[PDB]
DNA sequence: CGGGTTTTTGTTAAGGGCTGTATCACTGTGTAAGACAGGCCAGATC
């Protein structure tokens, strides 16, 4: 959920305000994220799709 | 043999400062013997 998600906001999210390092940038996004599957999972299953193409 | 534990395993993803090889430009020189082949020739011989 939350990785698909930061993967999918990444556009905006790391264009308009970053923050320190992208380390702790991409956690708080993540952990937001997580907090939102609710309003995330399409990404997830986009990612799925990949993984069974592959 | 196996569902669900037993302690784990990728993985894979979003960017960033540190390390470890791969390049990059750039310079040091015309020899030294030996074998064989023609060409020239300067005395040998009839």
């Amino acid at each position: 959920a939350f990785f698909l998600f930061c993967s999918e906001y990444r556009p905006k999210i790391k264009g308009e305000h970053p923050g320190l390092s992208i380390g702790d940038v991409a956690k708080k996004l993540g952990e937001m994220w997580n907090n939102t599957a609710d309003d995330k999972q399409p990404y997830e299953k986009k990612a799925a799709k990949l993984k069974e193409k592959y």
